[PDB]
């Protein structure tokens, strides 16, 4: 429908420029006829999810790299893909003119964009906020008589969420996560730094905090928003470290276990929101499988836990298999879910690198490794940031797939946006990842899934500089002859009957 | 003989203040009779390797955790402990007046201090230099006729090293590591960034680079200094990273494999320096076991590799899966910690004067290393200024001694004493042995056997609670003690 308007900022690749009247968009999706495949291509050299089609060949010799589909090797089903509606993201989106806001939201949520179906919502303030607040800042208000949603929710977050759901291709799932409790529930009486809930699981500080989840959900329900899930706490390990700079609330895995068992599970289970799922951890995978053991080998906490949530930030010093794989080995019936990722990365590179192809590859690299190790979904951090990677009240600036330039009523779609798009647009909720074996050692990253309609989707990422010729075999159908260009990512689709 | 002069700077504990006429020091060791032990204690509250003594008796009065010496279980033998004489360390030491310099050097190398017996020496410049330079900056000098040592070596590093050896109670070993080759040998023609050697193992570029190691060893040998070992490159993986900010030289594990096999191994071994050890990796431990499998399964490379050098940064990949697994796979190739440092969280503060937490990080990681077969442990810069500098790129990192040029004073941090709890009492040749815990506890502990047969046990308490403790020697009896919250003890006793 409309192509990328490219612009260079002197990094490895370009961004796609959008404004009030223009943004790159897709045509409505069409089924490739049986015996054909669809290919979506993005390249460092400038191609941005271009649609092309080819034949599936009945025969193939000799020769070189072959990746064979295994429809009988069935693994996890997919929950979905999305990002976080933080104070910082919402504030940036709304600072644009209304027509630019819509193109922005369609890019993420529409069928003319990348079909996101998860939105993470912080419960009150985090570091990507411009002030600290919780929903119950009256000291010692154990009854939560003064619990209320501030404007951050009622004027920025919630209206943006509604407009996304309205644009949305697919049913959208909301995920909620707290950074800090009110400061009077905490041993250090501050939103940041080392500190946890006062007293012990089962007591009034613990029961009040559990009740605060219920009040949060009650309040969102009044604005016609239902949650798919909540996490027990964002990065519980963070609140264990002295001088921790921004909002946190410390739990050892034992504390989380008992908090879930005593307070948070029963409270949620006895509320009108009993169907909301609870995910534990919500922190770096380096904490697995230990954290999952402590919590899930206690059946009183296990009965309340639907899933384990993981953060991507390092990560690089904890190989998937030893963390993600082991945990699945031990609790195959507790889903793994990536609830937060950003870049990053690095201490000598700027927070925002407009046009960075490398950062795009890190996303898709991580998404593929995640899928290969059982993870059922993936959630980017901030949906939009400014060219500084903010705002952020502790200046903890990071990058985002969409960068808003408020003076120019313009936004930039980075490579990360598209690299994400290669998964989000084409893997709906209910897809099942399947086997895919390589006939020879290669430099590609690849993953195959089965769409709920029976069709196939395979994503191939090439992080080397060299083109790599390859064929994908599907026994039901034949052979896709293709080439993977250096510094590219392709998604391949085709019907099976 | 002289106690710590404490000073607080607002962090969890104190530094010890030393200057031209005063520094904290030890008396010569003694050999207490069988049935008595010596304890060195440092606490966050202020004690600094304080010596006391007591009895190891036949009756067991304690009721809590029991640690039993098991001398029959024998593990790795120790190579030693030390730190890096970088350009920055040397500049910092040399900005003190002479008598202050001596007290500093004694703190680390002397019997009166902590008994260091390793020095790592960068081969030309790294980030802790105040300028970029190699030993062969003149382009296209493939025979290296113009190879030479600048002032940083001949005026700063080398004199300091000679003096450290004059003072040292023990034989000191030197370990050398390159950050970058001459830039005209690299794919990118720069000192930093994504770039390897040009061409391929075997060719003129590789041959020249390998010869540069020999020229370096010759040059130091003219200064009457011999090396124990060299690493094949500092952080080879760094140079695979686009825009890497400081001096680097990229090798994939295969490239390191082939460079050692074809060039570095043959050249070193066909030189008068054939006894110098070669250590591979010299990088984060997350690269293990993989890097070890690639290099060490090719017999042509393996025959040249004495050991695997690891950095601790960047550790927070577990010990078992890296060090444990690498030892299982290659049990006759020593593991050695070539560079350790802290390591500041982004809300810090590269230098935190008096930080007890950083102390604990050092001793905790030394203990973990000992429990996973590592034979040696090298700190990074011997000394830095209060800004954690000089560093030509950016400072991130603290150091056990902080020099204040303007007051002719230097500060010994908790890191210094945490290292000392080990380096002072574990000489080269010491062997790690069993130490069995009777019940789950929060302590970190390790036992070793001195070459003279005596026991050394280090007990670290990272919790805030006092832990009542009994240590048992099957040969002697029971030692009743308490490990206070936020403390580190070293226990020493004779076994016959
Ligand atoms: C919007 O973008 C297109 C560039 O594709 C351009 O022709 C149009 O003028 C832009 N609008 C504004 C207000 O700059
Ligand atoms: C050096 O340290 C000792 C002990 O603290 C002290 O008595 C002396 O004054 C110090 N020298 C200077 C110049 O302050
Ligand atoms: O608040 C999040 C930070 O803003 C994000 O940059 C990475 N760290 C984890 C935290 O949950
Ligand atoms: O030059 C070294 C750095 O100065 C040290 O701070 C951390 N490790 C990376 C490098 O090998």
């Amino acid at each position: 429908a409309r192509p990328c308007i490219p612009k260079s900022f002197g990094y490895s690749s370009v961004v796609c420029v959008c404004n009030a009247t223009y943004c790159d968009s897709f045509d409505p999706p069409t089924f490739p006829a049986l015996g054909t495949f669809s290919r979506y291509e993005s390249t460092r050299s400038g191609r941005r999810m271009e649609l092309s089609m080819g034949p599936i060949q009945a025969n193939h010799t000799g020769t070189g790299l072959l990746l064979t589909l295994q429809p009988e090797q069935k693994f996890q089903k997919v929950k979905g893909f999305g990002g976080a509606m933080t104070d910082a993201a919402a504030l940036n989106i709304l600072a644009l003119s209304p027509p630019a806001q819509n193109l922005l939201l369609k890019s993420y949520f529409s069928e003319e964009g990348i079909g996101y179906n998860i939105i993470r919502v912080p419960m009150a303030s985090c570091d990507f906020s411009i002030r600290t607040y919780t929903y119950a800042d009256t000291p010692d208000d154990f009854q939560l008589h003064n619990f209320s949603l501030p404007e951050e929710d009622t004027k920025l977050k919630i209206p943006l969420i509604h407009r996304a759901l309205q644009l949305a291709q697919r049913p959208v799932s909301l995920l909620a996560s707290p950074w800090t409790s009110p400061t009077w529930l905490k041993t250090n009486g501050a939103v940041n730094g080392k500190g946890s809930l006062k007293g012990q699981p089962g007591d009034i500080y613990h029961q009040t905090w559990a009740r605060y989840f219920v009040k949060f959900l009650d309040a969102y329900a009044e604005h016609k928003l239902q949650f798919w899930a909540v996490t027990a706490e964002n990065e519980p390990s963070a609140g264990l470290l002295s001088g921790y700079p921004f909002q946190c609330l410390g739990f050892t895995p034992e504390h989380q276990r008992d908090f879930i068992a005593r307070d948070l599970g029963p409270t949620l289970a006895n509320s009108t929101h009993h169907n909301v799922r609870l995910l534990m951890l919500d922190d770096q995978r380096l904490l697995l499988p230990h954290w999952a053991k402590v919590v899930l080998t206690d059946p009183e906490a296990a009965k309340y836990v639907h899933g384990i949530a993981v953060h991507w930030y390092l990560d690089f010093l904890a190989p998937a298999k030893a963390t993600l794989g082991e945990t699945h080995r031990l609790f195959p019936n507790t889903m793994l879910f990536a609830s937060e990722a950003c870049v990053g990365s690095k201490f000598w590179e700027q927070s925002v690198r407009l046009g960075s192809w490398d950062r795009g590859m890190q996303y898709s690299h991580s998404i593929i490794t995640n899928l290969l190790y059982h993870v059922v979904g993936w959630t980017d951090w901030n949906l939009a940031l400014n060219p500084e990677g903010g705002p952020n009240w502790v200046r903890n600036f990071v990058d985002s797939p969409i960068i808003v330039d408020i003076t120019k009523d313009t936004f930039y779609k980075q490579p990360m946006f598209y690299h994400l798009g290669h998964f989000s647009k084409f893997i709906p909720e209910g897809s099942q990842r399947v086997g895919l074996v390589a006939s020879q050692k290669n430099d590609l990253d690849a993953v195959a899934l089965m769409h709920p309609d029976g069709s196939a989707v395979v994503v191939v990422l090439n992080r080397s500089s060299k083109d790599v010729p390859l064929t994908i075999k599907d026994p039901a159908v034949g052979f896709l002859e293709t080439i993977s260009p250096g510094y590219s990512i392709h998604t391949y689709l085709w019907h099976r009957q």
